[PDB]
């Protein structure tokens, strides 16, 4: 029962919300675990939310200082999709401050990167048993996707990066079988820098839309052949820029070089589904800040430098905070002939953006799946009144 | 193992309480989720309470404002029947502000209606996977039963309404198979307006007792043939009025036209079991307010304009608040030769009725099943001391 | 896989603690459910604690007034044995203020008595489905064991009582199959009054040690043949008195008449294991108050008027509160050739006895099983500091 | 499916963290159970943390006085590995103040020692059913490992001790089958005193590294043949001392006699893996206090008096508290050809060491597994700010 990527993406005309944990709202009183860098991953038995906890809850004095990204008190938890995370409903999967996870159809592989910045090590699990470790190869924050990896025929592909965040680093494409590395490739192609890939599978291939944190306001793309276990990379061709921060959209994009001009923040994790006319990219509404979120239908964004937005759907309005976003698919819906594209938006509350109200930072989550038919509208922000926490 | 509606209703002489969550009482200190519009639905593995949460608990500053019916922070939860809802024991099923759910004997279908009032969309799930979406067709609050739907031979029937609440609207009878629409019927019959149907199955048919929110203090009834997948509608014939608000009972009712005179509130969700002499209707004791609850045995209420109350059983006394009520049956009790009629009463505490004490509104729940033999008596109100919350 | 009572009691030389929930201690801060009248019942999959909740937790303003025995906000919960009861780990089984439960080897039967004092009704469940109801027959607090019933060859025997607590009442011995009454017997024998029987099975028979609340400080005994479904009753023969309150022990007891002289309280639920020389009775250390608890080995207590205490084991010292006590056995330990006698002690804290400290009453629990070999010693009281709650 | 110890230890070059419950941090607000003497034990279905609870949570007035080691309110809980212990996720296994537990591949055996110091009794369970009891044989605190026992071919070996803590006591090696004692051996060999053995299995043998609390700063070792069910004992040969407190390391150790000079505390539970060149011992960084923790690779520490540290890995820095430590292995990882050595460190917060801040004592936990390949670095202390609790 190894998953075989034998389906194409469903056509998508709009997006509906399938889950929203309202974690910060509940967290005003209930013991909600402080998290960030969340994602969603499915398997034959259902779907779960994944997130890096901070070893504390929100209404807890230890929530002070949770703006920090790497501590010894972080780890990966999974909780039932739609539920906010508390101790009672959360599985503590591994220890670390960077992660990915995916199910090959038989067992789940999970990865936590832990340790000091200059001497970190990835811990790899298969079926909840430690199977391998991978030491840092560049000596500067070994790190991975912060969203689910993708499997085919027993092999799961994972993108990892080690080295400087602001200049040339060392990215590797890793192929796993039962939590053991069976092949590695140093990054190839024209992508200058790779961070936090959001991946999805389709017809024996995996496509990753990533984050250039060095030079690019256009997102790098990695293309993987899962039968040959080979990859290449480039940038999205469209002049419509989907990283944050970003300059204004160009009439003509660049398939092979990063587009510079990024006023402030070097990047944010994002995603995209590349399928000719059925192509959709996500992006924060603000080109400066992690606020708002919109889905853009941009036909041939992955092949056409002159491609343009043809449809748009607001998910979170610009008066509300967003954050990371990534792709996921239920690959085990045997009742559908295609893979329905889904995604999540991390809704970051607290610091740095709300530093005058609270001393913590944490997120809630909203998850969306595609519809082949025109749907309605609505905005789905975090929903908490931050002043309640002050 | 598709459910076949091959049984008649059990004879009922009285009602006993099978579950009572005492949610508001517990909610004085424990983290009870704020809910409204609850119901009960069973399947081969047991029965669960369903309810629309408000994305907060009661002892939480976000409980302020929960009188509101439609927000982006609402969704459907199921919790074990008899237990009050907390995060730890609640399944967050979908996002939205109107719902129904039912099990066909193999998989459960659930529906959440979400989005803005003028552009809402129903999200339909089967076995917890998103299967279809249904966009608003009238552009005014697409909405459904707020109690369980009913299945037969793999097909589940759902009543939905879109349009004005106070005048003519557009009601459709929807037939689902594995969460896919296989047939739709625009409302037929003499029912002028349809809201919040409470349905039950019997001998390959489904009977729905609904809420006219436009003109009628007498409840509309929908009759469905589940083999032919056709319906018609009318009103209850009895002059005994079971909506709220309502004028006094008439000596002669009207099978085909609504009975007007409703002093205040246009309606409340209610239910009834129509079975000749074995006919029972529920109603609030007050004809003005959602307070008290009584079961009335009214022989041939569905066929006889001159039908009268012959027996009565107080469930909640008139000094205590009630609310919505609806039907449910355990269709998988293979040890009984008949379907035993059951129902729930929503026990609404807080606003608007207790606005001087608290800023929230939420409910607890009591559930009753029939007995073929004379039973005892007792009143089962919410039980909380509202001033404890002030 | 119906349970067959085909084993004799194990020999018992001493008692060891197998579970202690420390519910009141935990309840100083955690949301522990207010309970009383607890017991323990096993089945093929494990053992659980059962108790009548009060529809509130201890650190909750609704805990005020929980000295009351019968409200509409009570019900039966089961929780894993050894754990204190909270919402997250508790199964809410039925609604009512008196109960019993037992597993026949295939399904569990449970009973809750609910309603007003003058018009109460027992709700009977089998495999969590409502199967029958039993209306009051005497019109004064229909009531049952408050500990587990016992099954043999698909038939479960239950002792119930209806009528005056202080004079002649109407006790019936009920035989159930799959939650349906298949035989009833009005009380027979010389037992004058029967309350709260503690029963256990052995070699196709069930023995119940009960509570005379009218005249007797000696405990009535009911003897049942489970194949013939017939019973008789008498009193324990020993002059050692095991009810509370009680006068001093007599040198000669009375097998057929109650022994009077009870200074204050008319009775307390208790238990005993009758097995010739292997005979053990439990009793509060105080003959006036529900404080302390001791196990007494009294050879032939059930047949010999001159029988005497030969061994003693303190379970709870006299400086600590006890309460109800009852029997249970793991009838599904296929690895043992005999049935090992077990029991529980209800450890009542709060009112009336601690009325100057707190406004509530609730219990914790300690459970003991026998050992055929001499064991050690230790006292196992509730353990809470009541002043912490003031 | 009885476990057969048919594998050797994996080679270990370094250690990675597989779990960290952050219990004290969470316990600032969430209802974390007060514990001490924790360990980890696995079985075919996963791994769980085990610990002796104190019958209270941290933010509970009953946490005052939890420095005490033996009360009637202690017991064993198991919780999912990686999670901090709360009531909702914890299994209350038995009552007592000393314990061990292990799975034979078919059922789990667990042991709790309970009762008064001069008359204690071990309660033995198999598959959660009480199977045997073992009365004290020396009359002074009957006690056992405080970490998992080890099974082979249906037989599980347990080390127990009864008598004086500061002079000659009576240690027995117990062999269990399905929770029944099938063989016992009085301690043999040159080990003068035995406390709190940390055991692991390999090639039909079990090796225990223990605690001499009488004379030795070098740790006693017990060697068991699981087929013959015979043992012997000695000391570690290395002059590198791994108990606490301890004098400085000697150039030459003693395989057969304890090394004295211990300035203060008579001992702490510790562990070691003895495998020639692949030999690793754990130890607190401080030779006086339970602070810090390091793993030392000491080739032939078990056979060579002149053996020396060749590699070192800091787990918890010396500015942070540690405590007990013990071994565990996942014996059911059929995908690995060897048994991977794992261990846990008890991270004790509160009294006596932090008596000026808080009135309680409790621990959090960190668990490590070996890697055959060089790994990174990082310190994993408890992480709580003790002043938050004051
Ligand atoms: C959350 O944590 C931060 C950081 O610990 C807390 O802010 C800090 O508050 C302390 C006072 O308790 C400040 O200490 C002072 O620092 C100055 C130098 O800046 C020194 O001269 C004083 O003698 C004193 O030690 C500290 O500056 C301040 N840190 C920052 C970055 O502002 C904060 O109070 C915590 N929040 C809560 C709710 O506890
Ligand atoms: C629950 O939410 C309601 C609504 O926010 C709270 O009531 C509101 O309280 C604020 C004061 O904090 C009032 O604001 C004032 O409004 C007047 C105009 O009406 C303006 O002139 C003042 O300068 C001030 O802004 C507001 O009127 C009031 N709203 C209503 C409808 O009464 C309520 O306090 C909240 N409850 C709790 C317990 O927090
Ligand atoms: C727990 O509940 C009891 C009962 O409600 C509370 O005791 C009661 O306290 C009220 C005051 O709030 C007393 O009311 C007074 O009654 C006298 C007549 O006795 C009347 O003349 C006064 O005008 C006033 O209404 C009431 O007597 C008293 N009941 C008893 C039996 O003492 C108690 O305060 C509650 N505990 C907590 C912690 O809230
Ligand atoms: C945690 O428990 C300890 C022990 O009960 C508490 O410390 C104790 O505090 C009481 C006062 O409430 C002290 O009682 C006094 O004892 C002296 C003799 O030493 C006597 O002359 C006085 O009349 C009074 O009874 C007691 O000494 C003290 N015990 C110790 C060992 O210091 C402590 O307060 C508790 N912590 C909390 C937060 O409640
Ligand atoms: C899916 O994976 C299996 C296992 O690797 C592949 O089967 C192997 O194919 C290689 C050639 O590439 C053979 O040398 C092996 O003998 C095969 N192993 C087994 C167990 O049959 C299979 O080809 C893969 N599928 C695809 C489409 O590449
Ligand atoms: C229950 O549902 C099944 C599936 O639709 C029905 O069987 C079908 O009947 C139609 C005619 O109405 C045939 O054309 C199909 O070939 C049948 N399908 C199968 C798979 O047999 C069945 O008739 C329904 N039962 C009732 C009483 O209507
Ligand atoms: C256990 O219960 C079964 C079911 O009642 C008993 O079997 C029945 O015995 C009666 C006579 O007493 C027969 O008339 C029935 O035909 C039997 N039923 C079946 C299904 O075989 C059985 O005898 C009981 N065991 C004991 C020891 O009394
Ligand atoms: C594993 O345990 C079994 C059960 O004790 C051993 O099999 C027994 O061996 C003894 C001799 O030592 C025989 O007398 C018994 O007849 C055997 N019992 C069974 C059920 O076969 C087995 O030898 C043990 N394995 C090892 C390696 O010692
Ligand atoms: C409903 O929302 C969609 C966005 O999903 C939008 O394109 C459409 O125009 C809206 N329909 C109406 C009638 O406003
Ligand atoms: C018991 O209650 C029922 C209602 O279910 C009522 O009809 C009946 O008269 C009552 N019986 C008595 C004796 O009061
Ligand atoms: C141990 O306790 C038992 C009670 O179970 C008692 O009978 C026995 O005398 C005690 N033994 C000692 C040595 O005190
Ligand atoms: C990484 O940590 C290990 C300890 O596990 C240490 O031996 C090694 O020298 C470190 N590597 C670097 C590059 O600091
Ligand atoms: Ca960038
Ligand atoms: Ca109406
Ligand atoms: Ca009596
Ligand atoms: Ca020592």
């Amino acid at each position: 029962n190894y998953l075989m990527l034998n389906k194409s993406l469903c056509k998508v005309e709009g997006w509906v919300v399938v889950a929203k944990d309202n974690a910060i709202r509940f967290g005003e009183s209930e013991q909600i675990i402080v998290t960030r860098e969340p994602y969603v991953s499915c398997d034959p038995l259902g779907c779960k939310m994944y997130a890096l906890h901070q070893g504390t809850t929100i209404r807890n004095k230890h929530s002070n200082g949770t703006i920090h990204d790497r501590t010894a008190f972080r780890g990966l938890i999974s909780t039932p999709l739609g539920s906010p995370p508390i101790v009672s409903n959360s599985d503590f999967l591994c220890v670390g401050w960077s992660s990915t996870s995916c199910h090959d159809g038989i067992g789940r592989m999970t990865i936590c990167v832990q340790g000091n910045n200059d001497n970190a090590t990835a811990t790899v699990y298969y079926d909840r048993r430690l199977t391998t470790t991978i030491k840092t190869w560049a000596g500067n924050i070994l790190r991975t996707q912060e969203s689910e990896c993708v499997c085919h025929n027993g092999t799961c592909v994972v993108i990892m990066t080690d080295g400087s965040a602001s200049s040339q680093a060392y990215t590797k494409v890793l192929y796993f079988h039962k939590g053991l590395v069976i092949k590695e490739e140093a990054l190839k192609g024209s992508a200058r820098h790779i961070e936090e890939c959001s991946c999805y599978g389709h017809n024996s291939k995996v496509t990753c839309v990533c984050r250039d944190n060095w030079q690019g306001a256009n997102r790098p793309v990695i293309e993987i052949d899962m039968n040959a276990m080979e990859h290449t990379s480039q940038y999205l061709c469209t002049g419509v820029l989907t990283d944050t921060s970003r300059p204004s959209d160009k009439s003509i994009g660049d398939c092979n070089n990063p587009i510079t001009g990024s006023p402030g923040a070097p990047g944010v994790k994002g995603f995209g589904f590349l399928d000719s006319g059925n192509t959709w990219l996500g992006r924060t509404i603000s080109p400066r800040s992690r606020s708002g979120f919109e889905m853009l239908k941009i036909p041939n964004a992955g092949t056409d430098p002159n491609s343009r937005i043809t449809e748009r759907q607001e998910i979170v309005d610009n008066n509300n905070w967003s954050g990371y976003s990534g792709s996921f698919i239920d690959y085990w819906d045997e009742s559908s002939e295609c893979y329905n594209p889904c995604f999540y938006v991390e809704l970051i509350r607290g610091r740095p953006e709300e530093a005058k109200y609270v001393w913590w930072t944490s997120n809630s989550l909203v998850a969306l799946c595609g519809s082949p038919v025109p749907v309605g509208s609505g905005s789905f922000p975090d929903g908490a009144q931050i002043q309640y926490f002050s």
